[PDB]
């Protein structure tokens, strides 16, 4: 089973949804080796680049828009990410970084690992407040999100 993520750009690190388990994190991403994903991605703000230059894939990432990208990772590790597009103040430290894991247990590990979080990202309070301007993000899991996130983030747009 191929795995779906979205992903939200915003001003100096970069937002991930995990809308089948109901996770979301901030600067890091893991999933299986050797397993198809899909990362859905918008920006809700200005324009930047997704670009992990050890899996040679990217995709740029502008509000009201949708884009997409798909990958197999063929081994088990830690990639780079980083932004490729000047979009400001903390360009450089706008990075993060994806894990793939020997195999899907290990892969649920760090999912649980994210529920048991008390960090919840279910309200417009809390969404904003992380959307505000910040450089250098440090990791950070949520144990639950919004339901329909993505859209509602599109859509403000549209
Ligand atoms: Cu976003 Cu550089």
């Amino acid at each position: 089973k191929p795995i779906t993520i979205e992903v939200v750009s915003m001003d100096w690190k970069w937002f991930f949804i995990y809308p089948e388990q109901g996770i979301a994190t901030v600067n890091e991403i893991a999933f299986p080796a050797n397993t198809p994903v899909y990362f859905k991605v918008t920006s809700n703000s200005v324009m930047h680049s997704f670009f992990i230059p050890r899996l040679g894939s990217q995709i740029y990432a502008m509000a009201g828009m949708q884009t997409r990208l798909h990958l197999i990772a063929n081994e088990p590790g830690t990639y780079d990410g980083i932004c490729a597009e000047i979009c400001g103040p903390g360009h450089s430290g706008m990075k993060f970084k994806a894990i793939a894991t020997p195999d899907r247990a290990a892969f649920d590990q760090w999912v649980a690992k994210a529920k048991q979080s008390p960090n919840t990202m279910s309200d417009m309070a809390a969404f904003e407040k992380l959307a505000a301007p910040s450089e250098y993000n440090q990791v950070e899991y949520f144990s639950n999100v919004k339901p329909d996130l993505f859209a509602d983030v599109i859509n403000k747009f549209m």
